């Protein structure tokens, strides 16, 4: 009788990068009367909290908050100790990756460069040829050039070949950047901790559950009952069907 409903955020509970619709938020608390609820998203905690409430409301509204794919975890209001990428990969491979990226970017000539070309996060390194500290206009300008020249795509091809067999994965999306993360540090990462919390059933809901999507792995994992949704309204409807028939 112990059930967790675990939700992707962008396009599953909220419009992408935007605040949750109050009506959806209301349903989630209603659902909470029957099951525990949780979110897992690739973004950092600050971004997730921003979309799901004011201040740190998110950690009171949800029983679990998994940011950066679960490498950061809040469980019933309490922050757990974080996993760092350097402990998993080791300093030598991490620095090999960093230096390859620095060397590669040094040779790229762009309309503009700024700063934060390599952002060190808990769950990944984010690599941006223009640099993350660029304005909106600068970002769009880079993006247009990127599509014409396949700048990020070529960089990722070179990276994958160089590190073949070494257990690194690379994101396929993004606008001015791409993600580098250890194999298994997709959304499945949060499942290891959840394994210990005595749930009879964990239902996962996501809008990117086809191959290539950032929900595919957690959706397909045998530890979850998987649900594919197309919008927050679809998500609410699915939960109504299953939990309030
Ligand atoms: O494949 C993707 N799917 C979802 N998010 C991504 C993907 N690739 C990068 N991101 C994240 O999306 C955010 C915004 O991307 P940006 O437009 O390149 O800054 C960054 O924090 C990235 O880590
Ligand atoms: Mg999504
Ligand atoms: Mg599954």
């Amino acid at each position: 009788e112990r059930v967790l409903c675990l939700f992707d955020v962008d396009g599953t509970l909220t419009p992408a990068r935007q605040k949750i619709d109050p009506e959806v938020a209301a349903f989630l608390q209603k659902l909470r009367s029957r099951v525990q609820i949780g979110v897992v998203g690739g973004s950092d905690y600050c971004k997730i909290a921003e979309q799901l409430g004011d201040g740190d409301e998110v950690i009171e509204k949800f029983d679990y908050v998994f940011a950066e794919n679960g490498t950061v975890q809040y469980k019933h209001g309490r922050l757990l100790s974080k996993q760092t990428i350097q402990n998993h990969l080791g300093e030598e491979l991490l620095q090999d990756l960093i230096n390859f990226c620095l060397s590669y970017m040094a040779l790229l000539r762009l309309p503009k460069k700024r700063g934060t070309f390599i952002e060190f996060r808990n769950g990944m390194l984010n690599i941006s040829p223009i640099g993350r500290s660029c304005t909106l206009e600068e970002r769009i300008e880079f993006s247009e050039l990127d599509k014409k020249e396949k700048i990020r795509e070529k960089f990722v091809e070179a990276l994958k070949t160089e590190f073949a067999g070494k257990g690194l994965r690379f994101s396929r999306g993004g606008m001015i950047s791409f993600d580098v993360f250890p194999e298994g540090w997709d959304k499945r990462y949060c499942l290891d901790s959840l394994d210990q919390d005595s749930f009879d059933t964990i239902h996962f809901f996501g809008n990117e559950t086809s191959p290539g999507g950032n929900d595919f792995e957690i959706f397909a994992d045998p530890r979850t009952v998987g649900h594919s949704v197309v919008s927050p309204q679809d998500t609410v409807q699915r939960c109504r069907e299953i939990f309030f028939p």
